[PDB]
């Protein structure tokens, strides 16, 4: 287990333009194309993206490209935030990967916004931070994944993504 094979039991595979919970059209692995509520939109970026005319289809191999650089960006995100690059530092190889993958999903700003739990991880209060991320619209939103996450935060294990 790593944080590739973790974000793809996360976000599945798609090789269509697909929304996501919050309605966005995506494609791949959890690749955000467009928040813009125009599918000619999304298609437009997702060419832009390919560098080809896809017409909404991508292969697998375009796909895995794509999760690449996303993983690439999300990492690059965390060490160029002066909020999240003392927390990424502090923890250890499995809980970064927790931290990765909130990144990948709400953005760098997203996570940065939650200043207690941050804190609360940089002191390795895992019990207390795990139910302070619980507190929250992601949580509500999303509670299978972010039981998992918060659960991999908890233990610094991949308990949570083992039998599945
Ligand atoms: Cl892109
Ligand atoms: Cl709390
Ligand atoms: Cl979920
Ligand atoms: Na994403």
């Amino acid at each position: 287990m790593n944080i590739f094979e973790m974000l793809r039991i996360d976000e599945g595979l798609r090789l269509k333009i697909y929304k996501d919970t919050e309605g966005y059209y995506h494609i791949g692995i959890g690749h955000l194309l467009t928040k813009s509520p125009s599918l000619n939109a999304a298609k437009s970026e997702l060419d832009k993206a390919i560098g080809r005319n896809t017409n909404g289809v991508i292969t697998k191999d375009e796909a895995e490209k794509l999760f690449n650089q996303d993983v690439d960006a999300a990492v690059r995100g965390i060490l160029r935030n002066a909020k999240l690059k003392p927390v990424y530092d502090s923890l250890d190889a499995v809980r970064r990967a927790a931290l990765i993958n909130m990144v990948f999903q709400m953005g760098e700003t997203g996570v940065a916004g939650f200043t207690n739990s941050l804190r609360m991880l940089q002191q390795k209060r895992w019990d207390e931070a795990a139910v302070n991320l619980a507190k929250s619209r992601w949580y509500n939103q999303t509670p299978n994944r972010a039981k998992r996450v918060i659960t991999t935060f908890r233990t610094g294990t991949w308990d949570a993504y083992k039998n599945l």
